[PDB]
């Protein structure tokens, strides 16, 4: 059966995340997005920002729109083949959404202003059943991380639960394949070069909450404390307060790419490593985790799905040579994209393992 | 006695006005800035947006902060050598804006919310007597632009006057030479490749008002309608309907060019014309307009206070041959940087011109 | 009836024109590549390049190395798609490229150092028959523009071609729209925001041929002259100096804009003009002409491979209103894209006519 | 008697060495120069390079040129601000200079073409007394980064030294504090988040020993093998395969961050490191070692001339609290000013001790 999801806040992720559902075709099929709901209701403006994407290309799918009721201005439904998706009046209290009445039960909360558990929850009383924020979340919301710790989804507990952060869905399949396989991980400090995003700005302007990010992103390379890899332990408890790391905000408008640097809990070599980690992107980690061995550049990893792209000649390149514990992982993901995927995936997961629960 | 400035909106232009105003020495003598205006009264985040700038590097002037009152909780107060400047919270309406309790008479109107001359004639009721419009106004406030049509400044009429935009800046002392010299002007277009502004998204974003301008600012060439051209029919009214232009604002953080196409009142030269701007900017438009004979680019022209700078070369170099009505004029310009010397020009003429007409 | 074809100067041209062959189908059918060319004959490193792209994404056509001689050091055969290509040694002199040998009748020459007629002439004592500048020529070269006079080619007169530039492919498509819907054109300036190319520097570097060209490329908009706006008179006789025009090299990896204002031989509107080129591209001009009625910006032209997409918003947005003869036209172009596409057109338009020429 | 000093290979480095030779305000007084050595002679066109950076801003000596001898067919000395410098025309072969008869004992090599230890000594031959290679060198060519090790500069004994690279003059002020300062290094990893250099190209081209490098440099983050973090083994010989690390070249004209990894060899803080940090760059490091606990961006270091800015906050914000072995270190430094200062430093270090171990 269809599931009945309803996207808050159709914005930059918003987009990617439908678009990820329509890519892996997951519309009127799998997933009945029965509604979007950003700033307006201007479909056919919506329908321009889905069909043209600066970095992404142009969306595969023809997009139209109609009126959902011939007594309507503008148009305020969205068609994409077939299906059609309602484009509904933004709120600031998740609790007066009609999910109820629209007949929405998962709801992927991404418009960045309810990240907190229990204001994510206020989707909960409009009517839907389950909540997946696209972001760190607060308020022992927890946090899920495909191909890593999805599978530690309780229908019956987990009812408001975070993807975690595009950086947390890179770092995170690193370091699990690096614990599973037995290598340990004693300490580790990781960067991640960034691409700037829409929190930064063009010119330097007013930003309280962070000063070097109110600097011109385009002309900079602007440094940021991070809680990803703090994060990384919330998913993989063996590594709690083992990690931590910044992020340098660069001149890129998509892609990124971790930078880890850590102490092996066992004597091993940067070879082994390496090894390990395509292993496990050919079987246990197929489709999450990926690498390459080609001289691959940002621009390279556009429109990649994998959550991480650990990027073989750069590690197998810049290690001490011999050396047994002191190791740098390199690995890629396109912010975007990867992580909306993961989105679909894990609401995905979160039906069918609320369907067996149930019936 | 120094004219009392309060600026309201401390950004692009309210901070480069006041670099302006330090860098003229005219901070404590002839102005005397009594306060300025943003999102909260942190002055140590003023000191720091003010201290350090993306595109016209180190404020070369110390800056340091203390309290107005030791019953102030941070520092609310700006101290430039000796000249202390008061922090006030921002205001949703300018008329609940403390000027008459400041002393503040004068009001550079910088927020960018504020430019209809209804919205922004709350700054009088506030308790202050004049107020310039940083940008092109509405509801009648009259337009003046520095040796162009300053004069036509009436002390007992205009108290809501618009200083116009950048490029009616840059624009308006060329066609001024033109009509003055008698080349006169018959038609005109004019495109401004304009670097992007604070109002431009890092990311495609949401802007429903101006949809090409809220794709990508870094990486995309982004049409654009102006009045620019348009507005130059106020200051020259015999150029009323002559004119009008667009915009593509194009991947730098400032510096713009002004690409002006016209065919001549009379038969003239690109050589008559190009020795009538040097000329004219070594006299009459003397510090308004300026011009260059060499291989320049746009960061030559970064920090240059002039309102326009004929590129001699460029316009020489690319017109028709023996031509004698259809002329291309090239003009740069940093879009920050003079424009923001102009609104303390403006403000100074009307000080001087205010203090003679009741005196 | 395989075409024969030999690329000298694999690089941002060549490739491109490869995957414009291999785009529509025609490698080893239509047109077959016997053997291209650059600095070295590493088939990894070729094929790695045609693989991915910064700008024009992945290659979508698979791409192995193999030999032609296991006495061979390192693959030198470039098998894309089961049609196999050869990587002949660079040399100074185009005449001594083993075209005869190879078998090699038309050479496509995008090396851009021998846009010279007799310079590129050295390909057919090499032994070709027909050569083709992917750039402007000089020394008598008969310059054809594909929509626009590339009939005018004459297989028993024209042994050497230029396809002209990439700017010319996107004016003269609308020049030659303006002069035959009887429109014409009296007077014309055309100014090109073009992004930077190979040419320019990453940093400020020499450039003793173009000063301003020798400039970061990234961080500034570079004043440049250009040839395009005249050549159209090479191409459009009736406007033979009657149009020029000047270039602004913006932070863009690819996509330009031409805007062309000019006067009219007779009165109209931009109305009409405007209906003019949509008609013209929806039947004459089919596949070189297009336009767009979209909020559309540089990237989304990305990839389209018309020589000219005119832009009905920004030009009926930007004109003087009621105005009859002074108008501004804008019109996009992948400047890379598009260009390619047509350098293969006029190659299999010069074997349809050659082939029949005599058969 | 003022030191005389020539410049092999007038580029971006050897103005930037000549710019900041005059910063210090040593042209005439401490070092003279007697002249420069480029492909060209052009000296237009090189006071142009000098009058106007994209980056560092408007050099502000005057510039004009004249002619050495009356028989010269265009302008061949540069003059500065007074000071005669002559623009001899370039070689191939260093020892074809008639340094000797120019009286030059000092000669900066910033040429790129001979930094090896054997090919750098014909300026010996050429009458020079002694060679600054601006670059890593080789041919077994003694290394000196000032503040590190200079001190071991023994005249009798080199006489054709290198300077370093500009990462390492970042990465070894960096590991000379915390080895003299008791922490010591055990292992360890850095990344230097780098801006892209001449050496890139502005769209992607062939870059044969450097696949990665060769592809558009402004929209990409591209990975780098390094040999900075090694050499630093040179410098402080302790460290001899203890460190290593890469690169990433991202979208930034100039300016770079050193982001150091390693374990201390004892148990420590985050905190004394940041006092020892601080300290010596007041004591013994002053020049050399710099440090900001201000929220800074790389456009805030653009100028500065120190060769590593320690970042306090970034660093103190962004190691794993209470850790005692693993930590992270970041420090900025403007890759091209940094470094040119020293090359002038390295040389007036030189002459002195050559002075006193001559006289
Ligand atoms: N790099 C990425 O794009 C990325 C990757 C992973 C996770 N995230 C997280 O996802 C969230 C969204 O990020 P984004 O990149 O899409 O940012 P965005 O700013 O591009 O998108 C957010 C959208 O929310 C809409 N919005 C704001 N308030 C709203 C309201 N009350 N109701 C409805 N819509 C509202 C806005 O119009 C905006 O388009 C953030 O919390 C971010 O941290 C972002
Ligand atoms: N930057 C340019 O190129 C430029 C040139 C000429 C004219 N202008 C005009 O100048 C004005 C400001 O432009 P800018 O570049 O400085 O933009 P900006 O965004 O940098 O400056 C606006 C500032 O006002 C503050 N602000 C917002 N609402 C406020 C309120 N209610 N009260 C007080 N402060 C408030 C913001 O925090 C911000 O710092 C606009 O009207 C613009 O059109 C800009
Ligand atoms: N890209 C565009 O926008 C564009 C569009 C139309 C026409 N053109 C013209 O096409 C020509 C090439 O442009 P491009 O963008 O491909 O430049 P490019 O520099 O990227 O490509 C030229 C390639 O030729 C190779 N080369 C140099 N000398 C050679 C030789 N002797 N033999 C074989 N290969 C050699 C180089 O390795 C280089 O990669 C220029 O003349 C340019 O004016 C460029
Ligand atoms: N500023 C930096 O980023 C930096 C820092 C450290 C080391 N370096 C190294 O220093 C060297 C120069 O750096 P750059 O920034 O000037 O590079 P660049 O590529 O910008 O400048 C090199 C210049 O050398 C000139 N040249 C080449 N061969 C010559 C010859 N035989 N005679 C005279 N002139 C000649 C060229 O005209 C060219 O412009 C390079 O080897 C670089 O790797 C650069
Ligand atoms: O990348 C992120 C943090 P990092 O750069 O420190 O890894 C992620 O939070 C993006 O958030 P936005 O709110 O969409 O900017």
């Amino acid at each position: 059966m269809p599931i009945k999801v309803g996207i808050n806040g159709f914005g930059r992720i918003g987009r990617m995340v439908f678009q990820a559902l329509c890519e892996d075709g997951l519309l009127g099929t799998e997933i009945d997005v029965v509604a979007v709901v950003d700033m307006n209701t201007d479909a056919e403006y919506f329908a321009y920002q889905m069909r043209y994407d600066t970095v992404h290309g142009k969306f595969k799918y023809e997009v139209t729109t109609t009126k959902s009721s011939p007594s309507v201005a503008k148009d305020d439904t969205l068609v994409v083949n077939g299906h059609r998706i309602l484009c509904v009046k933004a709120q600031r209290n998740p609790a007066d959404l009609p999910w109820g009445k629209l007949g929405v039960e998962y709801v992927i909360e991404s418009t960045g202003l309810f990240t907190a558990k229990a204001a994510a929850e206020g989707h909960l009383r409009g009517g839907a059943r389950k909540v997946v924020i696209s972001a760190p979340a607060s308020g022992g919301a927890k946090t899920l991380v495909m191909g890593v710790n999805h599978h530690e989804y309780n229908p019956s507990e987990h009812h408001v639960v975070s993807n975690a952060s595009c950086t947390t869905n890179c770092l995170a399949p690193i370091v699990h394949v690096l614990v599973k396989e037995g290598f340990g991980v004693q300490t580790g400090l990781m960067t991640t070069i960034h691409s700037y995003t829409a929190t930064q700005k063009t010119v330097d302007g007013v930003s309280v909450k962070d000063w070097r990010g109110g600097r011109a992103a385009a002309v900079n390379i602007i440094p940021s404390t991070t809680g990803a890899a703090k994060a990384v332990g919330m998913v993989i408890p063996s590594t709690q307060g083992k990690l931590t790391g910044m992020s340098f905000r660069v001149p890129t408008p998509d892609v990124s790419v971790v930078d880890l640097t850590f102490t092996a809990a066992r004597d091993t070599s940067i070879q082994e490593i390496d090894a390990a980690l395509k292993r496990a992107s050919k079987t246990y980690m197929k489709g999450i985790l990926g690498y390459t061995d080609e001289e691959l550049v940002s621009a390279d990893f556009i429109n990649d799905n994998r959550s991480s792209i650990y990027d073989s000649k750069a590690t197998l390149q810049n290690n001490l040579p011999k050396e047994r514990r002191f190791f740098k992982i390199v690995s890629w993901y396109d912010n975007e994209w990867g992580y909306s995927h993961r989105v679909v995936d894990l609401v995905r997961h979160m039906a069918s393992k609320d369907r067996s629960a149930r019936l």
